[PDB]
């Protein structure tokens, strides 16, 4: 079997993608954050504390017949930018893009925080990272991911995230008219739960490649690109008055300027992401000071390849026993 599934980004910025998903008997079709760092798939649902939706499409499980409360089951959840959720579970019927699961684990919230109520385009999370991150207690679930792979034509999924456009979550194949070149794929470590790899240096503009081992993951659920100071430093450095500011929370530039490109490395291969891409606007409606996105990974503990690089590529997620990642220019 395959899938296939468009993701949307949730506003002008694509601050974060949104795929459709249909949960239950008859289809209930959420939009989720399809989440590579993650490995609980979770939604807005009638149990979810009224005053913490707001706008949000929600899972009803009393109105699906395939709904079955997993009894005893449940969960809590922090994300890596400060945010939570927690609740009660539900096995039924998943399908994203014309593959179906039956049995997935459907991670119902009781209590959300405030960033995800003030997000009404995002009805839910779909984790994608390995099962052994996913928080559901006593019992451990698996990804959606992991309970389709031993029916999937390829164990892989690919993410192909669009620049202020619609992109595609593919499961099962990989889609040779979707890229340019040849994809080149490199080690993975499933040590911490994630899919971890080893970038081979960097590039900023038309200077010089860089070789040198940066340590990261590869995160659809992360908006920018977080690295190492140094490496920060030396891309801002070629940006006219950007500064790192505290009070802002991160580097910012004049909104006049023009970004130049930033290389990084896959083996002997290399993915450019445009300038533009790392433009995240006016760091206040109507101010002339524009938010950079090639952020510091210092104090986060890891450094994320997030959207900012992620849609700068083709990226085959290969889920073989033996676990790599691919990338391709597109």
């Amino acid at each position: 079997s395959t899938g296939s599934a468009t993701t949307t980004p949730i506003d002008s910025l694509d601050d974060a993608y949104i795929t459709p998903v249909q949960i239950g008997t008859p289809a209930q079709t959420l939009n989720l954050d399809f989440d590579t760092g993650s490995s609980d798939l979770w939604v807005f649902s009638s149990e979810t504390t009224a005053s913490e939706v707001d706008g949000q499409t929600i899972y009803t499980p009393s109105k699906s017949t395939t709904a079955k409360l997993l009894s005893g089951a449940t969960w809590s959840i922090s994300y890596g930018d400060g945010s939570s959720s927690s609740g009660d579970v539900y096995t039924d019927t998943v399908s994203v893009g014309g593959l179906t699961v039956t049995g997935q684990a459907v991670e119902s919230a009781k209590k959300v925080s405030s960033s995800f109520t003030e997000d009404s385009t995002i009805d839910g999370l779909l984790g994608l990272a390995f099962s052994t991150l996913n928080t559901v207690s006593p019992t451990q679930q698996k990804t959606f991911f992991d309970n389709a792979k031993a029916s999937l034509d390829s164990p892989v999924f690919t993410a192909d995230l669009g620049y202020h456009a619609p992109g595609t979550y593919n499961f099962g194949f990989i889609d040779t008219t979707a890229y340019t070149g040849s994809i080149t794929y490199t080690a993975v470590s499933t040590k911490q739960g994630f899919w971890e790899w080893t970038s081979t240096g960097y590039a900023v503009g038309s200077g010089t490649f860089k070789s040198t081992s940066i340590d990261g993951i590869a995160d659809t659920g992360t908006t920018l690109l977080y690295l190492p100071a140094t490496v920060v430093s030396a891309y801002w450095a070629q940006v006219s008055g950007a500064k790192s500011s505290s009070s802002v929370g991160g580097y910012v530039f004049p909104c006049s300027a023009t970004l130049p490109s930033f290389t990084f490395g896959v083996g002997s291969a290399r993915i450019v992401i445009p300038g533009d891409y790392i433009d995240f606007g006016p760091i206040s409606t109507g101010s002339s000071s524009c938010f950079g996105g090639i952020q510091s990974s210092a104090g986060i503990g890891i450094n994320i390849f997030g959207d900012v690089a992620l849609k700068a590529a083709f990226v085959v997620f290969n889920g073989a026993t033996t676990p790599t990642l691919g990338f391709a220019s597109k």
